């Protein structure tokens, strides 16, 4: 599981120039977009040529000009490493990738980190095994390497520079420094008096008290002369973790139950429905109390054969609420069918029974409640509050978190109020990008809700706890910001 072959740093000048002369036919590379930022490029040799083909991500998925819509990068590249074609029919082979040698993106790599600033944190944040790599001052070009073991102690370790290869004074040399360090975790250096330097786990400085969000968020906006870049673009780099199995979406009678042919669910946290598939995956936060904890169902907008498996799984996993976050139409494309009747209306949606019984209109969102019930049984009605966002914007994110908080502050009381409530149902076009966004950003203030303002909260550290639940939850680096700006807003009406 790799994803080297994505370039944080490179131009597509420098793509060209890589592909041709350290590539050949079948390379492949993948790099952010420099001429339109927040898409990105997929660079392939063909033919002693190289191709630029376009990727553009507003919040929903990744589009591959030319080809399919993707949860993640590397969900897109495992598609076609094992037909990608250009616009004039020729076929393209995703064949060798061209790994990176740009340490930028790594847990455990801090750039320009003073010795005094890494002992800092390595000596009130680390423990047994708590390892960085910094960029050395006094010995330009060089960097250090800083373990903390034990009755404990901090060790350096210098990696010194030499005609492009990196090594820590002796032993083997490493074309780069991510090549180095892996090595080094296998194999550990051991001091002559028997101290075993092992690399257990990167030094963790992402993990703030929720007090100090707004100072936070302050440095990660610095201009170089940005932190959220380097924050979100190595949590980026750990979605290779994440290819778990799905099989079951990928079966052929299920083929148009899918709202998107690749965007499936997981198997290990997908909802079996007790004809027991629907595009969704149970979201249930695990972290490192009396009150019941509150679960997720992300999934996708109903499609017109789908309704029918949507109130089977409401009704089966007993939930009570329901979070919509897109409009049934976008930019004159249909987004989600109308799964709910008009007001005080009576549908019957296959042998689920729903009736729409009220309908109170805001600004920001329509709230709905539905009495759901089984055909032909009678002590089977429960009540379903429908809440229906309607003011997101149709690309990238609201510039401000109030009417997003607000909203979710009523879903997350309406839930607590009922007994016995289960997950909260939450869905957008695709149920990847919005849906991750407002679940997580609903974990992390329930986290503050029941520890208060002094509390420690990890925002990537809990996107990819929730993304190896459902595939790519949240997509770009503007629904990041929009996280973080949403915890630090929260914090600040308190
Ligand atoms: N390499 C970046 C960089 C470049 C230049 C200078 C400094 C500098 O620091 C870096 C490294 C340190 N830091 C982190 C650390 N961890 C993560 C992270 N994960 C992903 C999933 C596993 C995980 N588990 C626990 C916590 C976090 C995470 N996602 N984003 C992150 N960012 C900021 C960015």
């Amino acid at each position: 599981t790799s994803r080297r072959w994505f370039h944080p740093n490179i131009t597509g000048v420098e793509a060209e120039n890589l592909l041709l002369t350290r590539g050949v036919d079948g390379s492949f590379l993948a790099r952010p977009s420099k001429s339109n930022p927040g898409d990105f490029t997929l660079s392939v040799r063909r033919n002693g040529a190289v191709t630029h083909i376009k990727i553009q991500n507003t919040g929903d998925y990744y589009d591959l000009y030319g080809g399919e819509k993707f949860a993640t990068l590397a969900e897109l590249v495992q598609y076609y490493m094992e037909q990608l074609k250009e616009k004039n029919g020729d076929v393209i082979e995703l064949k060798y990738p061209l790994n990176c040698a740009d340490p930028t993106s790594e847990r455990w790599f801090h750039g320009h980190l003073s010795g005094k600033e890494a002992e800092k944190l390595l000596t009130e944040k680390g423990k047994h095994g708590s390892f960085l790599v910094r960029e050395s001052q006094s010995h330009p070009g060089d960097f250090v390497l800083s373990v903390r073991t034990g009755k404990s102690k901090v060790t350096h370790v210098m990696i010194r520079c030499q005609e492009l290869k990196y090594d820590v004074g002796g032993g083997e040399r490493f074309d780069s420094l991510t090549d180095l360090v892996e090595h080094y975790k296998k194999n550990p250096m051991v001091e002559t008096l028997g101290t075993v330097l092992q690399l257990k786990q990167p030094l963790n400085t992402t993990r703030i008290n929720a007090a100090e969000i707004e100072s936070r968020v302050r440095e990660l906006s610095k201009l170089a002369e940005q932190g959220f870049w380097e924050e979100f673009e190595t949590l980026q780099q750990q979605e290779c973790k994440l290819l778990y199995s799905r099989k079951e979406g990928q079966r052929q009678e299920n083929k148009n139950k899918n709202r998107y042919k690749n965007i499936l669910p997981f198997d290990h946290t997908r909802v079996v429905l007790h004809s027991d598939y629907i595009n969704a995956n149970i979201i249930m936060p695990e972290f490192e109390n009396s009150k019941p904890k509150k679960s997720y169902i992300a999934t996708q907008g109903c499609l017109q054969n789908t309704v029918n498996d949507f109130w089977r799984m409401v009704f089966q996993e007993n939930s009570r609420v329901i979070v919509m976050t897109t409009k049934e139409v976008e930019r004159g494309k249909s987004k989600c069918v109308k799964y709910w009747p008009d007001e005080y209306a009576l549908k019957e949606y296959g042998v689920m029974r729903v009736r729409n019984v009220k309908e109170s209109a805001a600004h920001d969102y329509t709230l709905r409640e539905l009495k759901l019930s089984k055909v032909g049984q009678g002590n089977t009605e429960r009540t379903v509050w429908q809440y229906h966002f309607r003011t997101w914007p149709d690309h990238g994110v609201p510039s401000d978190p109030g009417g997003v908080l607000d909203f979710l502050e009523e879903v997350h009381h309406k839930q607590e109020s009922i007994m016995d409530a289960g997950p909260v149902v939450v869905h957008c076009s695709a149920g990847i990008g919005r849906t991750g966004t407002f679940i997580v950003i609903d974990i992390l203030i329930d986290i503050i809700r029941e520890k208060g303002v002094d509390c420690d909260i990890d925002v990537p550290k809990t996107i990819q706890m929730v993304r190896s639940q459902r595939s790519g939850m949240v997509q770009t680096e503007a629904q990041y910001r929009f996280i973080y700006m949403a915890v630090q807003h929260y914090i600040e009406t308190l």
